[PDB]
RNA sequence: UUCCUCGUGGCCCAAUGGUCACGGCGUCUGGCUCGAACCAGAAGAUUCCAGGUUCAAGUCCUGGCGGGGAAG
């Protein structure tokens, strides 16, 4: 036997325990392989079982230091000298075909892999599986709830909520890539006081005629209004009589069964999910149901209700149903779960949403993807479908965010969504005219533009983690110089002109090119750069962290321009020209995977 | 007042507990006779403070300070 069979025994081996090799997937992720390969010799040299050192391999930080690297004394090996070992181990190293040196350094033992050997075995891969190379198979026949959004349909729609929305977008297409079935699920805020304001506002402003000129318009003049009523009037009119009150009151009207609340309320109702079917779907978003607080009936709540009390986790109080969960935890405090009207809470709500969605998926797993501001809450929330006893509770998730300060409505600070999208397409379709040989090949400047200025307003916001608030400015969404959507755009864009600009070569040729060509410093990094993008999708939907795939995303678009300057497809031996069309074809690949998976629209000119 | 969270270069920000901290912006020097929305090079750090756990801390623990959030 030899290399190509060292692979299948490489692939065919589990030296990973029944937990880790779950992760170990040398078939489609070339560090795995390498991992496995480093592992089983390693082995042969340190005495040390196989199962203990491959966990112990670190992918490192900067490609300076390898590919991977060990740290001795995490293989807890009594009275020894990890620097000592790492120099013998190292020099004892078998490269083979596929590593390219072994350094010991300091108590680390550091591995070079061999370019060539992963550029055979990865561009092909890549040009090959093309949309499929990051996946990997890491679940069963699972199904994933995923809600996000969950906007108040009764209140504007501000650059505020940008957050749940794409970082939803993300997990839902990074789930899917790893095996999962995905519910893109949004949980409409449309039953309660906010509403029944909103419409109270239109009586006393609203006006039939100029709701059809822009619905949108006039009913934010009409929600603008209406609110400064409640602020202007405080505490005086007394609530039958105040505007507040008022609010409540058409709520009871609709909770209460008011046939012709119910009538203005579907108008509604209807009317904004058909303006958020658009909005979503212009971040490439579709949701396969549009839930919302009032699809949970009186009967799953009180249901629950009862579930509280049939387990005892509710105490009386002056008529109102409350949970003291402290018991199980100091820091959740107590919660009102009904109050002396009968009136059953949100929190309650929930509960029932979560019941009746078990009851019609039987998920495997469902994720709520919530602001910060509901930490508490949905700690709580978690904590009642524990001791409810529900087998899926364990299977309940809280992926949370910081928020985007500097959005008020009474400030006149608010700016809506679509708009900022528009502003932002705008803006980048100048820029894009100040070329105009290049602008006049596009023919769409306008949906372009909007592509671009898109990425920028998702890239911007899902550069850092999640948890991170950040202050509103429009240089953020508008800026295209440095790492921004745009940078991104136009890695893919001009790796692209490349492409067409050597039509006289195929795919089909490069797949089969003389890999041995790709020789340079800059190839050899792209390629090692190349092998990286199976582990960093594993590795996000570890974190749940959308900057998990943005931050390597730019290590390799920075690379590739790095190369895009030294190494020329064009004016070149076929034979180089096939290698290097082969290295920047399967890096635009990537780049286009990874893009698409952060929700963005990868563009071919600009 | 109680709880949570963030604090990294002048500004934004990354990091599996694993070595001598990744990038962008600003700034300095260069490069337009397959896309310069770019590239090459330079300077800028003790990762908020006092300690602690650990072979190893930006990362874990306690407390302080500051910003944000939540509860009362």
């Amino acid at each position: 036997a030899s290399t190509a069979n060292m692979i299948s025994q490489l692939k065919k081996l589990s030296i990973a325990e029944p937990a880790v090799a779950k992760d170990s997937h040398p078939d489609v992720n070339i560090v795995d392989l390498m991992r496995n390969y480093i592992s089983q010799e390693l082995s042969k040299i340190s005495g040390v079982d196989s199962s203990l050192i491959f966990p112990a391999l670190e992918w490192t930080n900067t490609m300076e230091r390898g590919d991977l690297l060990i740290p001795i004394p995490r293989l807890r090996i009594k009275g020894a000298n990890p620097k000592d070992l790492a120099v013998q181990w190292a020099e004892k190293f078998p490269c083979g075909d596929f590593l390219e040196k072994v350094e010991a350094n300091g108590p680390f033992i550091q591995f070079f892999f061999n370019p060539q050997f992963l550029a055979k075995l990865v561009i092909p891969d890549i040009l090959t599986r093309k949309e499929d190379y990051g996946s990997c198979k890491l679940v069963e026949n699972k199904k994933v709830i995923i809600e996000f959004s969950s906007p108040n349909i009764a209140k504007p729609f501000h650059a505020g909520h940008l957050r749940s929305t794409i970082i939803g977008g993300f997990l839902a297409n990074l789930y899917e890539k790893l095996g999962w079935e995905v519910i893109r699920m949004n949980y409409l805020g449309d039953w309660g006081k906010q509403f029944g304001l909103l419409a109270v506002g239109f009586e006393r402003y609203g006006n039939e005629e100029a709701l059809v000129k822009d619905p949108i318009h006039h009913l934010f003049d009409v929600y603008v209004r209406i609110n400064k009523d409640i602020e202007e009037e405080g505490d005086s009119i007394p609530l039958e009589q105040s505007t507040n009150g008022k609010a409540r009151e058409y709520f009871k009207r609709m909770e209460d069964g008011d046939e012709e609340a119910l009538k203005i309320w579907k108008r509604f109702r209807e009317f904004s999910i058909e303006k958020y079917i658009d909005t979503y779907a212009r971040l490439n978003i579709k949701y396969d149901v549009y839930s919302g607080e009032s699809q949970v009936s009186k009967e799953s709540m009180l249901k629950a209700i009862d579930l509280f009390k049939e387990k005892g986790l509710t105490h009386e109080d002056k008529g109102a149903v409350l949970i003291d969960l402290t018991k199980f935890n100091k820091k959740l405090g107590k919660a009102i779960v009904q109050k002396s009207d009968g009136t059953t809470l949100y929190l309650t709500r929930d509960v029932g949403a979560a019941m009746d969605r078990y009851e019609k998926y039987h998920f495997d797993k469902m994720i709520y993807v919530i602001a910060s501001q509901q930490d508490l809450h949905a700690a709580q929330f978690f904590e009642i479908l524990k001791q409810m006893g529900f087998e899926w509770a364990k299977d309940l998730q809280h992926v949370n965010f910081g928020m985007v300060q500097g959005m008020s409505t009474r400030k006149g600070t608010v700016v809506f969504l679509d708009n900022i999208l528009e502003e932002t397409k705008e803006k980048m379709h100048e820029v894009m005219k100040k070329n105009e040989n290049k602008y006049a090949q596009i023919e769409h400047p306008e949906e372009v533009a909007d592509l671009v200025g898109i990425s920028a307003v998702m890239i911007q916001d899902m550069q850092g983690k999640r948890i991170n608030n950040y202050e509103f400015k429009w240089e953020r969404m508008l800026s295209f110089e440095g790492d921004t959507g745009p940078y991104l755009q136009y890695a893919h864009s001009r790796l692209r002109s490349v492409e067409r600009n050597a039509s006289g070569i195929t795919q089909e040729k490069w797949i089969n090119a003389d890999f041995s060509l790709l020789k340079e410093p800059a190839a050899k990094l792209l390629i090692r750069l190349l092998g990286q993008y199976p582990d960093v999708l594993r590795n996000a939907i570890k974190t749940h962290e959308p900057t998990t795939v943005v931050t390597y995303l730019f290590k390799l678009t920075h690379q590739v321009s790095s190369c895009y300057d030294v190494l020329w497809v064009a004016g070149q031996t076929e034979e180089l020209a096939t290698a290097r069309l082969a290295l920047y074809g399967a890096a635009r690949q990537v780049l286009y995977n990874g893009m698409r998976l952060l929700g963005l629209t990868p563009v071919e000119r600009m």
